[PDB]
């Protein structure tokens, strides 16, 4: 049980780096205001943290 | 005391998806910016459900 | 391990908490269209440590 929430908690904290990152370029866009290619960054950053939470749930339902 | 653990997570993960709608909507206003209103209040929605959510983990946490 | 996994889930929480400060004041950014730009740096490193922290917290678990 310890093992299992441990690796579902490793895969939340993925998800919070990928939205940090993607905080990241929020910023280097709201200074501007090449973002296309922030916007292109912040999405697919967005991407990976939004399967991170999904296998962290998968996961700890395994708990 | 793992019930416990899991149910803080499982809040603590409700937080995180609602972080992930909050951004979603923040692409979609900074691609825009080139009802921005009416996403600005969408955006704080889901970061006011996101509070609540930790919120919620954070007491839960406590419990064990 | 029930009190580092604890102890590293409260770092991660914080780490959220710092997300979401990040978003709030993203949203005042939003509307208002730079020091408000620099409080969101802050808000967003900070965020980044409690969740280095976690992480390091967790590998000891």
């Amino acid at each position: 049980n310890i093992n299992k929430l441990k690796s579902s908690i490793e895969s939340t904290n993925e998800a919070v780096v990928k939205l940090q990152e993607t905080a990241e370029k929020t910023v280097y866009v709201l200074t501007a205001l090449d973002i296309s290619s922030q916007i292109s960054s912040m999405n697919q950053s967005l991407q990976q943290s939004k399967d991170y939470i999904k296998e962290a749930q998968r996961l700890l339902d395994t708990v």
